[PDB]
């Protein structure tokens, strides 16, 4: 059958779903908008739950597989408020990025053009997509982020942050060990040199990151002797 073209999936799938919104949900721009009147009566995150993602035509999208990075347009919507009654946004976006953010728990993040957005619950539809989470696109995630904040990381404070991480139970993931990030070291060092190569001292060269790569050069089994 025909596909989507923002996203690839099967438009006659019986798997596949559509965002839904209340009634009353509104625009990211009407939103913003609103709220400025709020704080008049300056640009904090907000929180997003009950959310949704999905490409320009609604269907349900993973965040993680590669899209946003494509160039690819996902939207959103949910309960949004600034920071424990928030207002309902839909069609939100697109997301130019996403990220990780934190009592040592790592939150899944959105940049839009104008807010920011911490995810809380997904949406019972959207939860089964968001329970997708890979391991290594959110150990990746921890990793870009740890290294931002701390230059001086070594191996064993990497591997210390990554074991301590409690991912949200939404994500549907195991804790992690010193494993989880030797699995993927590859990818992992992709990721890390994409996201030096991409804006603006480089993560890539801290001292961690040159064991990593290293680390990265050696089969499974070898990796874990090292362990
Ligand atoms: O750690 C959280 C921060 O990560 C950064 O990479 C993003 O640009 C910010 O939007 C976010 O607040
Ligand atoms: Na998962
Ligand atoms: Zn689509």
């Amino acid at each position: 059958g025909p596909k989507c073209i923002q996203c690839g999936q099967y438009l006659d799938d019986p798997d596949l779903k559509y965002g839904q919104h209340p009634p009353d949900a509104v625009d990211e721009p009407q939103m913003l908008t609103n709220e400025k009147l709020s704080i008049f009566d300056a640009l904090p995150q907000h929180k997003l739950t009950c959310f949704s993602v999905y490409c320009k035509h609604g269907h349900l999208c993973p965040i993680d597989t590669g899209l946003i990075e494509k160039n690819i347009e996902l939207f959103f919507s949910g309960s949004a408020k600034p920071i424990p009654g928030g207002v309902n946004g839909k069609n939100l976006g697109p997301i130019n990025e996403w990220w990780i953010t934190g009592g040592e728990k790592a939150l899944i993040g959105f940049s839009t053009s104008f807010a920011e957005y911490i995810l809380m619950d997904p949406s019972p539809e959207y939860a089964p997509i968001f329970g997708l989470m890979q391991e290594k696109i959110y150990i990746s995630k921890i990793v870009v982020e740890f290294l931002q904040s701390n230059s001086d990381s070594t191996y064993e404070d990497l591997i210390n942050k990554i074991e301590t991480t409690v991912p949200p139970s939404g994500l549907n993931l195991n804790r992690f060990t010193e494993d989880s990030l030797l699995r993927h070291a590859q990818f992992v060092v992709e990721q890390v040199e994409s996201y030096d190569e991409a804006g603006d001292q480089p993560i890539f060269l801290t001292p961690c990151m040159r064991d990593l790569i290293k680390l990265a050069g050696v089969t499974l089994g070898q990796r874990r002797a090292q362990a």
